[PDB]
């Protein structure tokens, strides 16, 4: 890194030299008028080179050699180690005329070398390495580098009704565990020469994205100092002489969104005082880049950790079955007296730390969710703005492109339909997360308009494969037609959930045509899913489903939607239809090793283990 340091006419120039740079010095400009040649002397820790246009010749400490003065003959000054005393190191140039061997004048350069390095964990191993060259850039992949920073959205101290990042304060030593470390490492004399200061700084744009902290008095009662962030764009650093390391704790405040890529930068500069009324000049600048970790969703294939359940006191039939199914599995259960519509359990991870984050958009919050190691982020709205109209596939590979965290699926309407669609802000937020490349399916053919009404995923136990379960109106009519022929014709359906029989349903011509159109809608999605998830007909199961068409021309479940089930590894919590429909579902799913359990019904939301795959090992599209 070449830096210009000109010699000033017959005068000494004193300057700070930052290690990692090298000086180019002009000696012709400072020479007196009539000077023909020049000579030089330099100290041991200053390699000096006389450069006569291209060719650079190294020069001895006390050389008596003289070179002709020319604007194309310059110097190249390089230092390798920091100074222990302010001046010490120097370059001296003597000037002579045509007839004379005693200097007619001399210009000097007194130097003070220091090392300045703003270091972060760019290699992603949890420890702040010394000056990673790739720290001023963020690259995706297992062979890529760049520091990662979480959003501090949990509540270490539960008194305040806001999250850790809503304030510009740190109250606990636990809060520092959710922060990324940034160390300012320096070497130099006891003090900086007169006219120099080191300043840490951020842009106005990045001020509502990061929060930089310092631990003052760490040997007794520790206090935490907010030095960069909201309304603090720069901070003057106290220079400690010799070999020093200043520890900083950086926090994220924003998730990547529409207009926020996720990348933030923190800079350090050595500013040189020129005069009063004039701004200090950044002589040296070192920068570090951080990527704010995205909010990631968890598919049904990931193992369950704990089941959150919301219902009423009278919902004892539901409560017993859900607890009996949760007993079969090796996971815990929580009760709350909207559950799968207003909240969703996701996670955030960094090389050092990782914890679950709940996204909540209420159409005040829920106490059983906010706390330590559990983030809680909160937000016109149609019925399509719901967490039921959101799904996430297991990891897929679609024509060479792997999606190791799956893909988010969102319900929508056809482009020229004029129908309902999720808000542009939600779609932009999920898209901005990048790691789960969202796909828009067609759910507007349903009265509610949710993708969980017609689809879901189940793993194949003891394998790393899964199945897409699709609602099928044709599967229902084929089952009915068979039972009607087998003698079960006048049998009453939904006995415990009108007086309807198979014969009555099959005779209803108008209902046949409605379900014919609804099967078309289901197959439109089946094609988008096979296309965007790399699925074949071997990976899909058709569960019998029946619908009724409202005045808007949309579907609404005739009997309980069996596809919206609780997936707890090999154990499925399927909604009871009120039984040949249950025996058909047991015949489709049970031979594959999936134990079915029909529930009476208000809903559930399962917190799962995050993926083994670290999101930063991915390589997403632009
Ligand atoms: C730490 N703070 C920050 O980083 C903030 N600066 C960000 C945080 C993210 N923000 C949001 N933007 C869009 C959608 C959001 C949803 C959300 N809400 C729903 C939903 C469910 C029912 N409704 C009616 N809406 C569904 Cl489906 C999906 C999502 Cl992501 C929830 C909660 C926050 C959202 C923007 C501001
Ligand atoms: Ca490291
Ligand atoms: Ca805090
Ligand atoms: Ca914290
Ligand atoms: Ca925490």
């Amino acid at each position: 890194r070449e830096r210009t340091v000109r010699l000033q006419y017959g005068s000494r120039v004193e300057a700070v030299y930052v290690l990692g740079t090298y000086l180019w010095t002009d000696v012709y400009s400072a020479a007196p008028a009539g000077a023909q040649t020049f000579s030089l002397k330099h100290s041991e820790h200053v390699w000096v080179e006389v450069v006569r246009d291209g060719e650079a010749e190294e020069v001895a400490t006390n050389g008596k050699q003289r070179w002709l003065l020319s604007p194309s003959t310059t110097l190249r000054v390089t230092m390798s180690q920091a100074s222990t005393e302010a001046s010490s190191d120097k370059v001296t140039v003597n000037y002579y005329d045509e007839e004379g061997s005693i200097p007619i004048d001399q210009a000097g350069l007194f130097l003070t070398a220091i090392e300045i390095s703003l270091d972060v964990d760019a290699d992603r191993d949890g420890v702040v390495e010394k000056n990673n060259p790739k720290k001023a850039s963020w690259t995706w992949g297992p062979e890529g580098q760049g520091a990662i920073l979480l959003v501090n959205c949990d509540r270490e101290t539960p008194w305040l009704p806001k999250e850790d990042c809503r304030d510009e304060k740190v109250y606990s030593k636990e809060d520092l565990k959710d922060m990324s470390q940034m160390i300012l490492r320096t070497k130099g004399p006891d003090r900086l020469p007169a006219g120099y200061e080191i300043v840490l700084y951020i842009s106005m744009s990045d001020s509502d994205k990061v929060g930089v902290f310092y631990v003052e008095n760490p040997f007794f009662g520790q206090r935490y100092i907010h030095i960069l962030g909201r309304r603090k764009l720069y901070h003057v650093v106290k220079y400690t002489g010799g070999s020093a390391e200043l520890l900083f704790f950086v926090e994220g405040l924003c998730f990547p969104d529409e207009g926020f890529s996720g990348l933030v930068s923190i800079h350090v500069s050595l500013l040189e005082y020129m005069a009063q009324d004039i701004p200090l000049t950044p002589i040296f600048t070192d920068t570090v880049i951080f990527r704010i970790a995205p909010w990631i969703m968890t598919p049904n294939i990931l193992p369950p950790v704990s089941v959150f359940v919301c219902c009423m006191k009278d919902n004892y039939l539901f409560l017993k079955e859900v607890k009996n199914l949760v007993e079969k599995t090796n996971c815990e259960l929580k009760v709350c007296f909207w559950i799968q519509d207003e909240i969703e359990f996701g996670y955030i991870e960094a090389p050092h730390k990782g914890f679950p984050v709940v996204l909540d958009s209420p159409r005040f919050p829920v106490k059983e969710l906010l706390g330590p190691d559990f983030g809680y982020v909160t937000r016109s709205v149609t019925s399509l703005d719901s967490f039921g109209n959101l799904e996430v596939s297991p990891p897929v590979t679609v024509n060479g492109k792997t999606y190791p965290l799956g893909r988010i699926l969102i319900g929508s309407s056809f482009p020229l339909s004029g129908g309902r669609r999720m808000t542009k802000v939600v779609r932009d937020f999920l898209k901005a997360q990048q790691v789960q490349a969202p796909v828009e399916l067609y759910s507007d053919w349903l009265t509610v308009g949710h993708v969980d009404e017609f689809m879901s995923f189940v793993p194949i136990p003891g394998t790393k494969k899964f199945l897409l379960l699709m609602a099928s109106t044709s599967a229902c009519y084929k089952l009915f037609r068979e039972k009607q022929k087998d003698g079960h014709g006048e049998a009453i359906m939904f006995k415990g959930l009108k007086r309807i029989t198979i014969n009555k349903i099959l005779s209803n011509e108008s209902l046949v045509q409605e379900n014919l159109y609804f099967q078309r809608c289901l197959d439109w999605n089946r094609d988008i899913l096979k296309k965007e998830l790399g699925l074949t007909e071997q990976d899909i199961i058709d569960l019998p489903a029946l619908f009724k068409m409202d005045e808007d021309h949309r579907a609404r479940a005739f009997f309980p939607n069996m596809v919206n089930m609780i997936v707890l590894d090999k154990d499925l919590g399927i909604p009871k239809p009120f039984c040949c429909l249950e025996m058909h579902v047991r015949g489709l799913l049970e031979p594959l090793g999936l134990e079915c359990t029909f529930i009476d019904d208000c809903g559930t939301n399962v917190r799962r283990k995050p993926f083994t795959f670290k999101w930063w090992h991915m390589v997403p599209s632009r």
